[PDB]
């Protein structure tokens, strides 16, 4: 699976989604550099405006661009499981708030890597950090914690996701993830490790759709 990520990849991403009731679409496109950890993409929200803030759905629209030290490649389930891809599941537990619920399948189609989701939100409060669009349009540093799932054959990922709040408050976002193989190839299991990321959130100046451009990198570390 590895062989596949040595150079530029290109990338894409679909999003359904439905967040108390309110139903929204998001396409995008960029490419990936797993030798460098590092990622570039631009989504625009299809149908209109996006009913909740743009950070909140960063963690949700790639695993496999993460950069592997070499002497840690053999826990490297993500790659692994290529072409033939992952399913990802996550229930995402805002703090005081709703909860958003995503299955997403990553795999090839050809030589690009497509990232293709469902999400549902339930329980939002509409004058919270979420609907209520008081969340800053920036982003934190991590740390994505990991380990087997040996009955699934595939892991179990859990970390926290900070988002600033505009009154200088913070609003927790504490993730709980699962990641299973689609085809039935031997995979890496890994042993208890993390991931460290970093990412810059920007405007495309002559943008005039709902949209974001990032900017992310993640590492692998811990072994
Ligand atoms: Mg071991």
């Amino acid at each position: 699976g590895e062989e596949l990520f040595t150079g530029v990849v290109p990338i894409l991403v679909e999003l359904d989604g439905d967040v108390n009731g309110h139903k929204f679409s998001v396409s995008g496109e960029g490419e990936g550099d797993a030798t460098y950890g590092k990622l570039t993409l631009k989504f625009i929200c299809t149908t209109g405006k996006l009913p909740v803030p743009w950070p909140t759905l960063v963690t949700t629209l790639v695993q496999c661009f993460s950069r592997y030290p070499d002497h840690m490649k053999q826990h490297d389930f993500f790659k692994s499981a290529m072409p033939e891809g992952y399913v990802q599941e996550r229930t995402i537990f805002f703090k005081d708030d709703g909860n958003y619920k995503t299955r997403a399948e990553v795999k090839f189609e050809g030589d690009t890597l497509v990232n293709r989701i469902e999400l549902k939100g339930i329980d939002f409060k509409e004058d919270g950090n979420i609907l209520g669009h008081k969340l800053e349009y920036n982003y934190n540093s991590h740390n994505v914690y990991i380990m087997a799932d040996k009955q699934k054959n595939g892991i179990k990922v859990n970390f926290k996701i900070r988002h600033n709040i505009e009154d200088g408050s913070v609003q927790l976002a504490d993730h709980y993830q699962q990641n299973t193989p689609i085809g039935d190839g031997p995979v890496l299991l890994p042993d208890n490790h993390y991931l460290s990321t970093q990412s810059a959130l920007s405007k495309d100046p002559n943008e005039k759709r709902d949209h974001m451009v990032l900017l992310e990198f993640h590492t692998a570390a811990g072994i």
